[PDB]
């Protein structure tokens, strides 16, 4: 009842970690800080909220995905309905306890503030993404101040998905996103320059073309794709015809600017959860591999749960589906 | 609990509906898809809730309107604190009863936004029209999927009246207001471009005057007009110098674009609920019927309800009022 | 759950008050409608709802302040949170009650909406104080029309303390807070042109400097300061050096324009709820009033409660704290 005794936040305690190389921006390169080259390579597990309330929020996750998926890192995708649910306080506290998982076994986190739709109007694509441009600041604030010098936490992805929906949501507009970017980029280094902030393009971070003429004016960042595989449609299922619709909208990125991949995937149009845009017969697979190799780009994977699709394990005993025994012996050979 | 699954939204069935004409604008004309002229003559009913609470939300109070008011059009002032308070899909529930019933009866309907005050403030006349720009953009965006491809659902009535009330909400200002109805119209022609948007002036959509130079730069659009009796104050009063200020107001519009007078109406100085500005001595019934016929404008006389004022009708057995049997006959006489 | 019958607001009593001068602007002063210079000279005490919930708003504090301390004025300051929680309606029941107190005993109110942070992107140093530039807005319709031509109520002052704290709450922009303060002084001046507004500056209100080349650019207005101790920091500390700090960054803006100091004091640096910026020696008081008094400039001592510091008394029996006997001798002298 006595708001005026509400105590002010605090700081994740770094004490607590063990050892860990920080990540930062180098040119189009992520190195570590002895100065080797550094590419994320890993998964999505589901929203905080969601593992919790079927007890599945336990370091072992995390012990798998180490131990026998290969992976360095894991993606959390923060749900504004979820944020909201737990309260900030709660979903801190327990971002706290990945950040300890992590640091533990050597792997990174990257924090998905996980909306879709277009921020400026304030719409998005279901309720579950809905949040405003104050809770969003609000949120990147008490992230920054909460892990400031944290190398565990490496990467702040703004936003997950800008889209209008074919301008149902807004009309797209570069130059007011990119503004926006750039006063959410600011919140964050005034508090902690050490963390990577990942910015996206329109129709679902698929398009980052805009940065060819308008790229968001500060150092340090890295650019998100979201290469799915029915974004590019060539008449001619190849190589060749893929790799350069790809190049087009947000490979030729990675020249510059160092590129996350933070969701990719597929499944088999008659597959479980099947839906446009992640149907594929399977040869999707080898081919963003090869491209994403030949350009130095880092990805996690959508996604490494049994219930959202496209999955990449069929049950909480780890069954690996089509694409996670794929992604499982990619991600295993990368890390040799 | 399990917020991932809650559905995604759904569209009204049009296969449900027997078929309609849908109306649409030419020049300063509304037409049906037969391309004769078409006007929307008849009423505003209360707020759904409202209606439902005295179980008064029944297809009988439409049978009862196209029956015997010779009515083509019901008007519905959604209310933001009903919206929230039954909540979306509830009201939209609602709402497809009304287009089920009006369609049987081959009669279209308007839905009224209905705040009065200063959106791009959110600053309202009182807390019932208290709404943001992100649930009003929501509510449209909601409205337009569901009743995309619906003849029966014919305007899309932005916001009910716009005014600063003195400028004690907010610096009146056209070319903000110009832009957010342009917003506005471009999520809804994004989703459906066969719904025609009623766009308002400021005085409490008294004044259109602003259009004469800086008019919405979209098109398919028709604008609304509140010509209450006490809005225009003549020193004399007779036909001709009510014309020429109705004129120099709003009344001018009509040469150019289609206008609907979605509200209007009186009540005596001394009868029930009489307040400025629809005090009259009833001299004003034969003069905007008058003038509205010579220029084509459709309306939809305010209210047919026996409790908000100024009332058509005195009770539920819909006993007349003055102005209810004066606009009786009107509509009447008009359908033939 | 009739909303329609939810009752449109009413207006302050006048007609319940004894007669009392109003205060306003003229150049760089305050006056009476006597033509008489007024300074402001008082205190802050607590947010109403934090008195109530130990019952302790009750005129006898008011009485204590005005036959003892020597008070012609009293800052409230109206916690955005506590406005909330008490609702609009009965808050303002509750600042009618201060109304009648202070008119009884011949005092003045400054009203303060009491926030610390940046209002422009809606980030605040701590919960108690969150608001929206809605809320604000909607604060200061309600107030200025419930409060129309009560000379009791002195100033308005629009925003506690604009701070954007090293521009992790957003980027500092004079340009911007310039204008939503012009946009705050029309709606208010639209209501009621017989009160003060009261602008501040960033660094918490302490830095009134942009002013120099961009002021607000309407009449009858004054200027906010908070001189706490540790805000200039000379190396060598005395009257001259201080002086001349307090000359650049606010005291300046009296040559111009009238200003109230409306939070000020100290406590030793070991003293009950030491905090920078209010840790001094005790030095600071006689430098502090000196300053003022040479410059003319107006007052509202922080703070005349036993919980919050700095304290101005230590019990609810009113024993004077350190800063408190100071400031109480100064004020009974003055009034003298
Ligand atoms: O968050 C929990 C939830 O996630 C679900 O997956 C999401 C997925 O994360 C998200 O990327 C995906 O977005 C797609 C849209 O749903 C889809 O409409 C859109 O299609 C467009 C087409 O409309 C357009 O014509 O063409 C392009 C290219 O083909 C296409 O993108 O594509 C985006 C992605 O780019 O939505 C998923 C949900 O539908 C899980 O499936 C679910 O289990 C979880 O609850
Ligand atoms: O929504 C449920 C509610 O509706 C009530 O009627 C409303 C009516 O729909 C609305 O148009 C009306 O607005 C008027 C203002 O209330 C009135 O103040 C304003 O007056 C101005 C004057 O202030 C100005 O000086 O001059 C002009 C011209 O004379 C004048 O307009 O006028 C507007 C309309 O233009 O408000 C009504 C409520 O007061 C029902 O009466 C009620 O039963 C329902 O609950
Ligand atoms: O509202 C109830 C609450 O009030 C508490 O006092 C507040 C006080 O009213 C407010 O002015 C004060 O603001 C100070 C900030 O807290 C402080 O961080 C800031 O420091 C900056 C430094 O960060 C900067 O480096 O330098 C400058 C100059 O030295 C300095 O200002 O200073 C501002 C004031 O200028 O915050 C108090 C709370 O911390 C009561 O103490 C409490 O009991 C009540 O519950
Ligand atoms: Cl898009
Ligand atoms: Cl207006
Ligand atoms: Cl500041
Ligand atoms: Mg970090
Ligand atoms: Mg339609
Ligand atoms: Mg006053």
């Amino acid at each position: 009842n006595d708001w005026w005794d509400i105590p002010y936040p605090s700081q994740f305690d770094v004490k607590s970690l063990k050892t860990q190389s920080f990540i930062s921006v180098k040119g189009n390169k992520f190195i570590d800080d002895k100065g080797k080259t550094f590419t994320f390579r890993g998964v999505n597990i589901a929203d905080t909220g969601k593992l919790l309330s079927r007890n599945q929020w336990q370091k072992s996750l995390f012990e798998e995905l180490a131990n026998n998926w290969g992976v360095n890192t894991i993606r959390l995708p923060i749900h504004p309905v979820s944020w909201r649910k737990l309260g900030p306080d709660v979903y801190l506290g327990h971002i706290d306890e990945a950040v300890r998982w992590a640091n533990d076994l050597g792997i990174y986190l990257i924090l998905d503030w996980h909306s879709i739709g277009y921020l400026p109007t304030e719409q998005y694509q279901h309720p579950m993404y809905d949040t405003t441009i104050k809770e969003t600041r609000d949120f990147w604030r008490r992230i920054t101040f909460r892990y400031q010098n944290v190398p565990t936490v490496a990467v702040y992805e703004l936003f997950n998905e800008p889209t209008t929906m074919g301008n149902t949501l807004g009309e797209r507009n570069w130059a007011e996103w990119k503004t926006l970017n750039e006063s959410l980029i600011d919140m964050i280094y005034a508090s902690d320059k050490t963390v990577i902030p990942l910015v996206a393009g329109f129709n679902w971070a698929y398009d980052l073309s805009p940065i060819k003429k308008a790229p968001i004016e500060r150092e340090g960042i890295a650019y998100a794709a979201h290469p799915y595989p029915q974004k590019a449609k060539p008449e001619v299922k190849n190589d060749k015809n893929f790799f350069k619709l790809w190049d087009e909208k947000w490979g030729f990125a990675a020249d510059t600017y160092p590129v996350i991949a933070t969701q990719l995937g597929w499944v088999q149009p008659d597959g479980y959860g099947a839906h446009i845009p992640v149907k594929d017969d399977g040869s999707y697979g080898p081919r963003i591999v090869k491209y994403m190799q030949k350009k130095g780009v880092s990805y996690t994977v959508w996604v490494f749960d049994p219930d959202w699709s496209p999955t990449m394990i069929n049950d909480w005993d780890f069954t690996p589906s089509e694409q996670g025994a794929f992604f499982k012996q990619v991600m295993l050979e990368a890390k040799k």
